Order: structure tokens, then sequence, then C-alpha cells
């Protein structure tokens, strides 16, 4: 860049000059570590975690333990990485996207700023695409992370949950993207601390940024898990509940709780055939679905809370009684509700746990990536993961010669030039590649070439394994390719027998994808190291690029003008045309993921707390303080609620207050009026309370000291799970349910956010409160241990776009 | 918060303890400062400069430096900073908001962290929203400041550029929002750097910044210039033009270029009654429109570039022939063919420079503010200017009861209720406070008052000198002021004499505002410090407010019951209902500004360019290597138009080329095509860029060595200024101009960058074109004087919301 325009380049040019000096520093050094024996260089690694133990940073230790690795590798492979290598390193070390063109090796120097990072023993994750290649990556490039004295763990979908807490053991591990993130989910879905697989997210190098944090990254990580049928004890529930309803069957109205402690129920319910007084293995499911029978019955109403129709029980917003989209009851209270109206209920599969790729990627310290194609996106990267791409330098000079696009008029007659140039190449001993975006293409193409009579090789994605090595091969003699959507990426083709001379490989694109990335990652897979080729791009009329774009009335100019006469056409402003629409596309899917994140980014708000909060259960010792912050917090809700905001001060239903708390916390007839007259709501709280600390000591007195720990555990695990899962599945029915029926100015956003916090606050006071029930209120029978209330299989998968 | 949900408040209680901490460390060396000299104590300044001079820095000063402070207000006034005072300049000084309730000593506080600031002498503005406020601040606060050493300066928009400059040399600066930016803007439109008020942005402590980073954000500002009716003048062009079109009137195609550097022209142009050959002063205004005349003539064609309609001449898409919006050709070229077409000319005021204070105030090293209301926007702040509201404590704990919002079904029978509730406190000697939101609210409610025989007083915001002292007296007995959208806001009301026992300051809201802040801003103005008070809130089912968030559903359900008979009603889902709702407007401004700034983000990134690189010439002393840098820069995109894509190698229009070369740069027949004759294209750069220098050592050879080094200076300035100002004005035409005709998928923003940016290129390479050839074919008349490319008056405003 030359003249005023230059100066945008400015701030990767200061950049790109750190890069460069340090580059020569760890060049400086080359000779303290040239000479020196195997033995005394590995021990080079201890010197450093040492001096790190002490003072000393990854950044204070840079040049030198990039030194040793470069040796290192000389000694393991035959390679010394070259400058630029060492300036990608540290660009990778900075956080940043290095981006750094095929044949340039990225692998290889991925290993500088793993190195140099994996001597905390934080770990780091080197994420890839396919199982294939990072099984190959960690393979190899292992060897010289072992040589250096290094734990290089690999981890597979295959791999048993022990064979992976050890690949994340391991001091730096290999892994694919998805893999990463579903092991992230299920290990807050453990029941047992030690079940969990990963370590605290340290350091995560992405080889393939675009295609794992851009492409792969359009939906989210999906986990579900269907429902047993349990169809058949909500229209029980339903039938029960109909028969006793005597005022005995209490349900006071500023609570707008159904409680059924009394005996009227408490033993009726038991004549339902139940495993008798067993109130706790039994307590949760068939005491669950009760309680919501009972409400939906006693608290609900037909046309005041909610709104049957043919479809389902929609409900209606109380404040200018509004039809709400897809929004639902929740812990089954919708259930209650359809049984109730005998209507049809919805038994379907739930979405257990969900992130996004985006807000998975973000929780590591620190992030950084590899690449090829990456300033297209440039803007993107900078803003979601705050990384700036940095574009490194060429070993060599590029040789390689970029073709202008050849337009023609005929979809068909495109091809059959594409064919020819490809057999007139052949005869010449060149080895061609041509690419494809879509199977048909490669397909009709290929039959082509068949009744032509020359020599080829599909490349369907089928296994990464077969491909890989048919690649390599691609630049021989009688070489003739035809990719499909970049078959083995990662691989790049070695020039094969002096084809130098013949020219060089010539890549040839039957049309141009949406994103440039996806035709640059082709367009590059020739010219590597200074090497000869040439790229050609076949573009036809009837591409169903250009009828995206609009370009029908410069079709009829084209014909309207005899031009279709000329077969080839080069048309720098065409060109440009349709550049400038793919840039178009990419914007758009820069929003779907923009809008994507943002949407997980209320969940994120809310995973952030629930799942500190369930870890902290799961690896706690002394719980009872956690416990009792939520019983002490369940009960000020209550004390709230029955002395309202200043009516009438002393003259507050105090009479049924204590009738409430009696039923809830602490047994019947143990809170006297008296107790709770002439007394702030502050003073209550702490007054109440201290009664509830003298039947919680009775409890872990009378009960097993350590067993009690464990009671506790039990339920809060329980609690949590409980109500989590049928939250998620119920904020992803929002999510999506609200695109039907809205028009307010607010967009609809701001509404899941409102509303998907507020049901929010609903899931935490609803945990809050069954915790401190069954805390208070339920005895141990056969057994404690805890339950998983996933029943059934469970499924891990990503959406496929759309 | 007590329960799981506790976890929310976490980082931001991390943070306050830090502060909490802090505030202790700086209340223990309370000694060392405490019983000294006024001298002693003036010289730690001199201590604390030094002492950063050296390792030194902020942070480790700031336990000492916060200790000085304290002291020396208690000295300058009777004042001593509490902890939370303490606290909340800390906060400050790491960023952030520091949210303080009214009454908490906001204004002392900001010394603090100001001072701290300050000692490096790079500066410190601290922005406030009226004159009013920002002089007696500094006045006030200015003691404190000068006492311990420091110059603080105050800065309006009546002081001349001279009194200016003093301003910003203090080592503190006070000033309103408004003005910083103005004078920013009108910073970058100075002819010679000494005309800069401003220094570089160092740290700006925003007092109010909801007012100033939220409220008055919600619009750019804004400084522009009409046309003199220099209509006269391209009809002109127009005519003349018609006259000679001989091909000895050039315009290669290739080129695109009407060049008329022949004698045909070159002579018949000065026939037109010209000051002759004097080619400088005059070969701006008249040559500039010439060119324009002639290229909208031999390069523009009436159906295939620009379609004319009866509203104006609008452009045409290229590719796919589509209706441009509201997009116009830059230079005037616009005007050359509404003047060929015959067609309105359209002459209109230009938008000469714009910035909005979004991306105004994030130009600073760093940023930090105060303010009563931050809580309710907190999450914009964090999102726009990466600040975190820290929510700080309170000097005592608040005992000011708020009364839950009264219903009224009829308009003016609820006013009728409030001015009851103002006289029946009035005769108690409690001092009541209406706020209102409209004019018509607190003139109608005053009539009320005048008709039942109240004292009291409007407080309409006319002046706030006056109001100001009105306020203070609103805390007496007999007081009654009727105040409306926050009349003297930052004048905090000190509870009359023994007021306290009648209670005290009762406030009133007549109306709730759309954003919580407002009406927050007005309940919290009473009970400061522990004081006692009541605030009262009256809602009618008539309220704007109502209307717009649909609550006729429940006007129904109201009336429909009978209720409306029942006159004050206390509905607690009502009361969330209409937060909620305000909330919604709060999201939508949110939006709004939200947008404001990426739309505005595409000039920052241009004014970035422009602003810096123009700087660099008003501050230069050998600006050939940036003009050389153009006219080089100038010549390749030449060369590399003759030469395109590999079409025929040797085989290019050589010929043609060296005749633009001759005709643009070099002199005439001064390039031989043999020069050019088998020499690759960046061979030719190299090669007859190399006969520039040779022309160029000439020019400032033949010429004054040094008025050269003018001369430079002269010609950029001019090429710069007259393009950036038309281009602005074309990019605000364009960003509201698209608004029209847009359906396509992708969004208007990503038109307006696309577009936007295309547009920059073309000015840029305008600039670097006119650059190099007045510098290579013009010469030096009667005097060499920077002139102003703005011709007329100036207006600096700010549009009103709309």
């Amino acid at each position: 860049m030359l003249g005023i325009l230059n100066k945008m380049f400015d701030p990767t040019k200061r950049t790109l000059n750190r890069y460069e000096k340090i580059a020569n520093d760890i060049d400086a050094i080359r000779g303290d570590y040239e000479n020196l024996s195997d033995d005394a260089l590995k021990h080079k690694t201890i010197e450093f975690k040492e001096r790190l133990e002490k003072g000393a940073t990854t950044d204070d230790l840079l040049v030198e333990a990039f030194a040793v690795v470069r040796e290192a590798s000389r000694r393991v492979t035959g390679m010394f990485p070259f400058k630029v290598q060492l300036m990608g390193g540290v660009a990778l070390h900075d956080g940043n996207i290095a981006e750094m063109k095929t044949g340039e090796g990225k692998t290889l120097t991925s290993t500088l700023p793993v190195y140099l990072n994996a001597l905390t023993g934080k770990g780091v994750h080197v994420v890839t695409v396919n199982e294939y290649l990072a099984s190959r990556d960690a393979e190899q490039m292992g060897k010289i992370f072992e040589f250096l004295g290094l734990t290089v763990g690999l981890n597979l979908n295959s791999m048993s949950k022990d064979e992976k807490r050890e690949a994340y053991a391991a001091d730096i591990t290999y892994s694919t993207n998805n893999e990463l993130g579903f092991d992230y989910l299920r290990d807050n879905m453990v029941l047992y601390k030690e079940q969990m697989v990963q370590r605290p997210l340290h350091f995560a190098v992405i080889d393939q940024v675009d295609s794992i944090l851009i492409d792969e990254a359009r939906t989210p990580l999906i986990i579900s898990g269907q429902a047993a049928k349990s169809t058949k004890l909500y229209v029980q529930a339903n039938a029960f509940v109909r028969t006793l309803k005597a005022e005995k069957d209490y349900t006071y109205d500023i609570k707008t709780k159904a409680v059924q402690l009394t005996e009227e129920g408490m033993t009726k319910a038991e004549k339902a055939f139940g495993i008798d007084n067993l109130f706790d293995v039994k307590h949760v499911a068939l005491n669950h679905h009760i309680n919501q029978a009972l409400k939906a019955h006693v608290a609900m109403q037909k046309d005041v809370d909610y709104v049957v129709e043919d479809g389902q029980v929609v409900i209606v917003d109380s404040f200018t009684g509004r039809l709400m989209k897809g929004r639902r009851y929740s812990e089954g209270l919708h259930q209650a509700i359809e049984a109730k109206e005998g209507l049809e209920i919805q038994n379907e599969s739930m979405t257990l746990a969900t992130i996004t790729f985006q807000n998975y990627f973000r929780m590591y310290e620190k992030l950084a990536g590899m690449t090829g194609t990456a300033k297209t996106e440039e803007e993107e990267f900078r803003n979601i993961y705050n990384m700036q791409v940095v574009t490194i330098p060429t070993n060599r000079p590029v040789v390689r010669d970029d073709r202008p696009d050849l337009i023609y008029r005929t979809m068909e007659g495109k091809f059959k030039a594409v064919a020819e140039d490809v057999a007139q190449r052949y005869m010449t001993g060149q080895p061609v590649l041509v690419g494809t975006v879509a199977v048909e293409t490669s397909e009709l193409i290929s039959k082509l070439l068949k009744n032509k009579g020359i020599p080829h090789q599909v490349l369907n994605a089928k296994n990464h394994e077969r491909e890989a090595q048919i690649i390599e091969e691609a630049g021989q003699k009688g070489a003739v390719t035809i990719a499909t959507n970049m078959a083995g990426k990662g691989t790049d083709i070695k020039l094969g027998e002096g084809v130098k001379e013949l020219g060089g490989l010539a890549v040839v694109g039957t049309e141009r994808h949406e994103s440039r990335r996806i035709d640059n990652q082709l367009r590059g897979r020739s010219g590597r190291q200074g090497d000869p080729g040439i790229t050609q791009f076949y573009l036809s009329m009837e591409d169903e690029l250009m009828r995206r774009f609009g370009a029908e009335r410069t079709m009829a100019m084209l014909d309207r003008f005899g031009m279709d006469d000329s077969t080839p056409i080069q048309s720098k402003m065409v060109s440009r045309a349709v550049e400038s629409s793919q840039k178009r596309v990419e914007g758009n899917n820069f929003d779907s993921r923009k809008q994507l994140l943002q949407y997980d980014d209320v969940l994120r708000q809310q995973r952030e707390v629930i799942y500190k909060q369930r870890f902290e259960v799961i690896d706690s010792e002394n719980l009872r303080e956690i416990v009792e912050n939520m019983i002490k917090s369940s009960l000020e809700r209550a004390i709230a609620a029955y002395t309202p905001r200043e009516e009438l001060p002393e003259e507050w239903k105090l009479d049924g207050l204590v009738d409430l708390i009696n039923t809830t916390y602490l047994d019947e007839g143990a809170l006297e009026k008296s107790d709770i007259f002439g007394k702030e709501p502050d003073e209550m709280l702490e007054l109440i309370m201290d009664r509830i600390i003298t039947k919680y000591n009775e409890k872990e007195e009378q009960f097993g000291k350590e067993q009690m720990r464990e009671f506790e555990k039990v339920i809060v695990l329980r609690a949590v799970d409980s109500k989590w899962m049928d939250h998620i599945d119920a904020m992803d029915q929002l999510r999506q349910g609200i695109h039907l029926r809205a028009y307010a100015q607010t967009n609809p956003l701001r509404e899941y956010q409102m509303e998907g916090f507020a049901m929010f606050e609903h899931m935490i006071e609803s945990i809050e409160d069954e915790v401190a029930k069954f805390v208070m209120k339920a005895e141990i029978e056969n057994n404690l241990e805890r339950e998983e209330v996933v029943q059934g299989q469970t499924t891990a998968h990503q959406p496929q776009e759309g």
C-alpha cells in the first residue's frame, strides 16, 4: 500500500515489527543450543518451570523457550523453523490469529507457543476439525513435545470417560472442537466431581480458526433426551386430585400455595397403593406430580390465567392479556393444566444442556488460532473473540499466477471448457486440481473426463484418512484430482518430480463459493514456498451464485449485445460485482452468528450462576452454610408476602403467616402468634429462623452427623437438576417460539431477555423453596443415594444450518 | 440479596472490597498530614511529581495522594471526605462509573481522582451539563486544586480561541460536553497547528454521566455551512465546455480522464476574461469547476451512468442497474451533470465535520464518571464505554419512605388529589417538591395551587443561575416548589430548620417518565444523609405513559369491575407492568444510540486516517517525503491502468500511457516510448518516477528552497480540505438517503459500510492525484498563502431528537 491510505495497515505494522525483532533475538542465541546434549537441552524445560515458579513469566522466557523448541524440532524432524514461523508462534502467544498461507508450516509453528504455555502445567488444548487431523498432529508434534519432556494427550469421542481424564491430565491435549465442547457440557451434568474429565480451561490453540470459530459455529451444541412415556402419571395425578377437595386442603391466597401437609390428603394420597410412608425415594416423583395437579386446579383458572385452544394451553400476559408466544409453565405445571383440560398432554424430548462455540472458546483464559484465510473475516474475530488477525509474511515471495475469472453464458458450456483445460494440461504432464462446491459438480465433471479418457480420482468427504494420502500424490506428473469443498484440508500438496519445469500445480475452480475464504483456500492449494502455479476460476451466468445477486439485468445486456458469442469473457467490473456480493453473504452469516451469540449470552449469564453454584455442592464439605442460606432466603420471601408494603403496620394477617411457617418449615403449632406480635419484618426473620437452627441441629443430631452432609448434597442436587433441565428446554422453547407472534416496537431479543430472566428468578426461588422444605419435613428411608434426574438415553448433536 | 441468586453481585463485590480496604489505608495515615504546615503539605505535590518522573505510578501514590487531598479539602472547606467518598474516587480512578446517591458529595469526591491524575500534567477535563455548573464547580473545587498547587482552567463557548488554549493548558480543565466536542471538531479544521485549543486527550471525568453519555448522546455534533449562491459559476462552466469539442481536447478511455492541458483549451478558457495566465489563486476555483463540466460531458452519458428524473439526477448501479438511494457524485460532478441536463442544480448547506459523543469520549486515554442513577443503564455503559458501574455505599443508611404508586382512573381527577397532598403538607409546615415531565403539567398544577391559596414557585428551565438558589431554599418550612424535569439538577436541597421533626421533604411525582433514571433522580432529591422523607408517585390511566404500553385491556377490567369507584389504587402488579415497560423504552433508546454509533464507526475509521494525515502536514517540516509518496502512488495507479492483468505482456497500449505521463506529471515529450519498452510494470514505476525527482529538484531549485516547503503545505491542505468536506456531507447524504429504497437481504448498515468505504477510496485517490498534478504543472503567482476552503459563516449545533 502506497499513499494516504497506507495508514490503515499501521496498527498491524508495529505488531509485525516486534515479531520480526523477536524472531531475530531467537535466531541470535541459536548457538547456545546448537551444540548441546539432548539431556542438557531437555533439562532446559526444568530450568524454565523453576524460573516461572519464581518471578519469571511466559513473555520473559519467550525468546529462550522458542530457541529450545526450534532446536528440539531439528533433532526430531529434519526441520528448523524459519524466522516467519517464529514470528507466527509469538503472534499466537499473544492471543491473536496467525494467518499463514498453506505450506508455511502452521503445524510445526504451533509447538512454539503451545510449549511455552504448557510449562506451568495448567494445560493447553490444541483444537482441530476432525478426529484424523488431531491424531496425526498429536502423533508427529507429540514427539517434539515429549522429547522436551512434556505429556501429550489425545481426546476422541470413543475414549471412555476414564481415558479422557487421562488426556486432559496431559501437559498438552489435542482434540476436536465438538468433543471439547460436549465434554464441557457433560462435565456440568456430573453427579460426583471426580466424574468430570476437563480441568479448568487454560489456553486454546485453534488450528483452522475460520472453519472452527466461524464456519462450524453457525449453530449451538445441543444435548437432549426424550420422555419415557410418562403420560400415565399425569392423568392419574389429575384424576386423584379431583377427589379430595375439602377446605382441609390448604391453599392460602397471598402465598399462592397448594400445601397438602394435612392428614386428609397425606393419608388418602397413600391409599393410591403407594410404598406407604416412604417419603424420600418416592416423595420426589409422585409428590412432585401431585402438587402440580393440585396447583393446576386450585390456583389456575380456565379463562383468567390461561387460554385453552385447539392447539395447546396458551398463557396470557396478565397486564393487557396478550397471548404468550412459545412460553410454558415450568415444573410440569403446563402438564397439570393440559390434563385438567383433558387437552393433549404434549410429551416431547427436552434439551438438557446447551452452549455456543462462541461462548465456549471464550471461557479459556487465553485463546489463539492459525489458518490460511483469516483477513476476510478479520472484523468478526476481533469483535467476538477479541483477536487481531496478524497476516504473517511468507518465507519466500509468492510466484503463483492468479488469473481473472472467465465468464460463460451457458452453464454446461462452461464445464465443457473446464474439462478441456484439465485435459490439455494433463497431456503436458502438469498436475491439475479442480475444486467444486457441490457433489453433482464433481460428479458431472467426472463423467466428462471418463468420456474424454483421462484418469482421475473423486474426493467426496467419506473418510479423512483415505483422502489424506490421495491428496499428497496430487502434485505428481499424471495427477488429476477432483476435490470437492476442500476434501483433505490440512494436508498441503508438495510439487511432484521436476513438475516445477512443467509449470506447476494449476488449480481449477468450477465456481466461486459464497465466502471468499472458501475459494481462497482452494486458490492457495498451489504455490507453497515460492512454487510456480496458476489459479483459474470458471464462472457462468447460470451459477446459483449469479442468480442470487440479481444479475439478470446484466444477463440481458450480455445477450442483447451478442456478447454470448465470445465464449470466454474477463470483465473486471463483473468480477468485482461478484466479490462485492460474496461480502454481502459473509456479512449476513456474520449477523446470524452475531445474533446467535446475543441470544445465548442470556443463557450464559444464567449457566454462570447455576453451573458455578452447582459445582459448589458437588465439591463441598460443609454444605450447611449454603443450605441455611437457601432456607433463610426462602423464609424471607414468605415473611415478605404476609407483611406487604406498610399495608397496616402491626395489622398484617400475622395469624395466617404463622400457619404457613408451621406447614412449611417448622412443625405444627411450633410458632405462636405472640412470637410475632410487635416486631419489625426484619425482626421476624432472625426470630423464626433461630427456631429453624433448633430443628436443624436436631435433624443433624437425631440422624447421622455426616450422613446429613450427604442428605443435603442429594436433595440440593436433585432440586437443582430437576428445575434447571426443565428451564433450559423452556428457554429453548421460548427463543424459537417468540418468532411467531410479535410486532411491538421492542425487538424480540429484548423480550427474550426480560422474560427469560424473569423465568430464571422463578426457578431460583422454586429451588430455594423446594430445597428448604425437604430438609425440614422429609425423612431418610432405605438408602441415601444421589440420583440422575435424566432418564433414558442422551444424545450429543449439533443442528445442521437451517 | 440472599440465596443462589446472590452470586450475581459477586463481580461488583470483590471490587467494592478493594475500595473499602484502600479507604482504610487512606484513613490510616491521616496523622501524617493531620498536623502539618500548609507549605509542607503543598510541597507534597512536588514530591509526587518527582516520584512519578521516576518509577512510581498513579496507583502507587494513590493512598498517599488521596490523603493529601482529603486533608487539603478540610483546610479549604470545612469538610473532610468520608470513607465512602474515598471509595468513590478510587472507583473513578479505575475508569468506572461511581454511582453515588445525591447528597453524597460527588463534587468533592471528584477532586481525589482528578488531582492524582493531573500530576503528570497531561491534563484532566471535568465535563458537566451546563455552563453554570462548570463555573460554580471549578470556582469552589478550584481552590482545593490551586491550594495544593495546581492550575485550574475553565472553558466556555464565549471564550476567544485564545482564552481557550489557556484553559486547556491548565492542569485541570472544567467544561461542558458540547464545548469539549466542538473544540475537537474545530481543532481539525485548523489551518496552522497553533490555532488548535486542545491538547492530546488524557482523562475525562464526566459528572452526570447518564445525562451526558446517555441522554444528550442521542444525536451527533454537526458543524455545517451553506453555499454563497455559487450557481452562476456552474452554468457558465457548463456553457463554455459545450464550445470547444475537438479531438484536440484529450480524454483517453482506460484513464477515464478529461485532460485539458492542450493549447486549444488552455488559451480559449482564458478568453473568458480571466486574470490571464495566473494559474494558482485562480487555478483552483475556475479550473476545478471547468474540469467537472468537461467530465460531465465527455465521460457521463444520459442513460448509461445516470438517470434523469423530475426529482434529480439519480445514479444507477452498474451491475444490475439499480437506482441509487441518497448517493451523489463527489467534487461537484453531480452539479456538472445537473447543469448539463439543465435540471435544477441543488445548492444546499453542507456538513463540514461531525462526530458522536460516543466516539468522542472514547478518544480519551482513560474515562470515568459520576452520578446518582447509573445502574438502570449499567448494561450500556459497560458496552460502549467499557465502564462498570460501581454502586458506592452511603455514608448513612437510607430512611426515606418510598410509597407505592397510587393509580387513578381520571387524569384531571388525579391532579386534584396531588394538589390536595401538596396543600395538606404545606399547612403542617413540611416542604413539598412536586416534579413534572411537561410544562403544561407544572402549569396546570400551578393554577390549582393559585386557586387553592398556596405560595409556590415554578421551575421552567430558563436560567440555571436563578433556579440554583431557588432550589436550595426548597427545604424550608413553607417551602412548595414545582420542579419540571429536574430543574436545577446538581444542587441538592439541605433540609430546613428542624424540618426533620415535621417529617421531611416529601417529593411528589405527577407522572413517571419513560426512563426510570428520570423519576429516580426526582425520587432521590430527598433523604440525603439519612434524612427522613417520603416519595409519592401519582399515576392515572390517562397518562401518555399508559396509552403507549397498550394498557387498554387493563383500563376495561378496571371499569368493568366498578373499580374506578375506589379513587386511589395500589396494584403491585400494575406497578411492575409500568416499570417493565419503561425498561422497553430504555431498551429502544439504547438501540437508537447503539445504532447511531455503528454508523459513525464508519466515519470514525475514516476521520482517523484523514485527521491524523492532515495533522501531519499542518505540523511538519520536510513534507517532501509525504508528497513524493503521494505522487509515486498516483503514478502507480496510472501505470497499472495502461498495463492490465497480463493482457498481452509487452503488448500494452504503451504509446498512450507515455502520452498521459507527459500530460499529467512530466512535461510534453519528456518520456520516450523506448524508455518503456521491455520493462516489467514495477520496473516502469522506479523508472519514470526518477524523472519526477529530476523535475522536482528543479522545481525546488528554480524556485525558493523553503518557500517550496510552503507550496506543498498549501496545496495538500487545500486538496485535502476540498474533498474531505464534500465527502463528509456526501456520507451524511448517503446515511439518511439509504432509508428510502432498500429491501435486499443485507441490512442497510452493510451497504453504508461498503459504499461508504468505496467512496472514501475515491477521495483518497483523487487527493493523491490532485496533489501530484499541481505540484508538477502549476506555478507560484502574487502570493502563497493557505486558504480556508470554508466560505461564509459556520454553525455549531446538535440536532434535536427526531
